[PDB]
């Protein structure tokens, strides 16, 4: 995807799992990849900006800082995988709010402050990823299911409001092999390598593809929707789910 | 609906418009109606309880109270800058979560429990977002609590409500003829060549709350005059 | 429904099961019911007209006849190798097109015309295909004919019908205990821990055909016990 | 997309519009492109097989013939653009059946006879394209809307039945600049270059993108879904519609 080369791409958390796979892809494409998270992902091919995306003030500044640097913002990839930080475990009513903070409001803040700069740039597209926790098991997954659907609605607003200047799309993954899913397995069956393997195999057979997805497979869809190859695709969710939703 | 009679039905924000018409509809049906809002109207037809649904304390208290009075809850109707944005998500979404969270235990033990969430409508952002959130909320509740309790969503388009009457009034002027023309024109966006009536929403809510919809759950009913039929 | 009484309602393939229960439901509602099927039952409650809905000649003739008898049609209920495949698309789809095509002109001039299409269920191919086709058919009709006429779809999952009773019977044996176990097990695929009842479908059809759904069009109502709530 | 190189790809009609753009793409990818239609598309980079896809017997043989040749069938792209042949113009009741023949049954025949051979091959994916006529204007577009939805259902069956061996997906285009759409404009406003231009501009403003799509833009989605990049995507429709459906 030659068009992605040198475009400024912000991934919100690029240390592990999906965020990492995404980050990897755009680097192979030749982007200026910026990592908006609370952790430096170690690799010196991405540039990290210290920010808690649930805090609007931190997002506001961080975005402006990013724009003073690379003088451009093309792609905004909103994603939440192991930056849902607190006590988890279970809890409930404060936990319900915090999951909505991370999985919805972090998407709104990053979007509200990026849009004004993005429209100034070339081929701006925003790609929103649903939580992997959406289809798994009710610890109490209601907040995940809710903020996934919320994120669709958000995607659809942005799409409609900012066409034809800027594009917006959602990627909706099923269960993907990530630190987040490995944790869910562990909370269900403990920390035995075989038992976690067996459980993950079991979740795989829930999908008609008879396996769970790979982060690389969600990286592809994001790259595609952010690419010029998707220049007429906007306001939609692309299901990367191994045919779970059918 | 021969089952709705003497069923306990909580209707949030049942003050005017869509909330009025739904409240009034169950009252027509022989049901015992309780309004959970901040603003109390005049009444003899149905109960009222002062309750800001974005306050979980008040919510919990109010539903506990309701159950102590009636010994039953069969139906719950949840009805609709960054501060303003976060406020809309609080009202349109967090309100539905709090009332649901607290009513459910009581509802699991009552006859034919049914939850019905109404969706809502410069930047329509927080409205659209929360509409979809409510669908997600409906789906998860309906998943977690079947076969004990049913949960469904009504997704109305443009309905003749005071809100919408004003939304035209801001755009063209307070002239009741130009507003009429603006309303008529919005009606033509709908394949049905007209906007909706509050009664027409109240019908769907009453259907989904009754035993008539006993096998229907986790679904949205579009009272939109074909607006989504695209 | 105070409007369904003495309304003219055509119900195709209203012989047994889902078609039985829908026919019977309108008869309960004070409506005047006419069955369009190939096989006639015993009756005094509702009319029958011998009509193979996959034959456009017979269809046209039959609806013309119906209108000449009653001077009105308000409701139409369309109810469900390569040869076999093409035969299913003919029944489940082409049948709905022919009855709709011919009834519509008559319906546009009757009180509150409403069309309701029921979806259906080795290779489930032609069934699934035609289910979606019917949704498309519903949508286009509802688009073309608003605000004159409403058209909507009922999408039922597994319902206790003779068909399904047999579909278990082929798989495990004709033993009425193993069939029961096979049915109970299919019920647990549904979040509601049970398959559906024909009455529960008949309820949705009667709702969508009545004035209660006056602003609802081009939509599918899922009577599936949460099966699609995935 | 290196994985597409040398894979056997059958496009059902590759002379003009979308079918052509598709055909072009996979050739740039390095495929063995086979054209199943009733017209030779002229270009000696595709190989043509004479077949009316609405006739099961012709499809049955043609497919087998194709498999004896290239000994493999990887991709099946079902598409219908100006091979809807008869009198059009309008008509109705026989026209309604014939549109269903072309837009639905041609997809079923090509699929029924390809699947048994496709599963034997590497990374088999079927990509079904909805009619461009779906969203335009009721001459009587009911048959188009119906067979579009029918094609979704078909896609979903195949997906579920043949996972994980074979994948199936739908691409759902809005109005795309094709001979089919240019004809629709012409039937509405006559054969004046300006009037057809104006009308097409008007249809463009119906889409939030303020323009109608390009065949190349539908080519991309097909290439992507047929590609290994979509190896976990199955049973879904990817809307290439400029945000019309939102």
């Amino acid at each position: 995807f030659s068009d992605l080369r040198d475009k400024v791409v912000i991934v919100t958390g690029a240390s592990m799992g999906i965020g990492r796979a995404i980050a990897e892809r755009f680097v192979d494409e030749g982007s200026k990849v910026i990592d908006l998270s609370i952790h430096d992902p170690g690799e010196a091919k991405y540039d990290h900006i210290e920010c808690d995306v649930t805090n609007p003030d931190q997002v506001k500044a961080s975005i402006d800082h990013i724009f003073k640097e690379y003088g451009s913002i093309s792609v905004l990839v909103n994603n939440a995988g192991i930056e849902s930080y607190g006590k988890i475990e279970s809890m409930s009513m404060g936990e319900w709010r915090r999951i909505i903070d991370v999985n919805l409001f972090g998407y709104y803040y990053a979007s509200k402050f990026a849009i004004p700069y993005m429209i100034r740039s070339r081929d701006p597209s925003i790609v929103n990823i649903s939580s992997v926790q959406a289809s798994i098991i009710t610890k109490n997954a209601s907040a995940y299911v809710t903020s996934k659907h919320a994120v669709i609605g958000l995607t659809k607003s942005i799409a409609l409001d900012y066409a034809p200047l800027l594009r917006c799309n959602a990627v909706c993954p099923a269960t993907i092999d990530t630190p987040l899913v490995r944790k869910a397995a562990e909370l269900e069956v403990g920390s035995d390598p075989m038992r976690i393997e067996k459980k993950i195999s079991e979740w795989g057979h829930e999908h008609p593809m008879q396996r769970i997805g790979k982060p690389q497979e969600v990286a592809s869809a994001v790259a595609f929707l952010a690419s010029r190859e998707a220049s007429f695709i906007t306001g939609t969710c692309l299901y990367v789910d191994g045919g779970l939703s059918i």
